């Protein structure tokens, strides 16, 4: 019986936040336009999808 | 035992600021969208990466 986790996180130097930065600059630099969401909104969406 | 430096800088006519202008108009004119950072933010990022 398990709980899905993003890993431990205490600050922006966490691997989930560095991954949020990496995936947000991948997605934002592939989509023409001004986004309305930040990197943390995209990673929280990406965990809710999990 | 050395200290890495951007060169001497007293105003915007400095070579680090002219280089900031040059690299910022290279990066901004290759990326579709409205940036949120200025030229000085990009050059300070580019020195922190060094």
């Amino acid at each position: 019986n398990f709980t899905p986790t993003p890993g431990e996180s205490y600050n922006k130097n966490s691997p989930i936040n560095i991954a949020a930065q990496n995936v947000y600059t991948y997605v934002r630099h592939m989509n023409s336009g001004h986004a309305n969401y930040e990197q943390a909104d995209l990673m929280m969406y990406l965990l809710a999808m999990d």
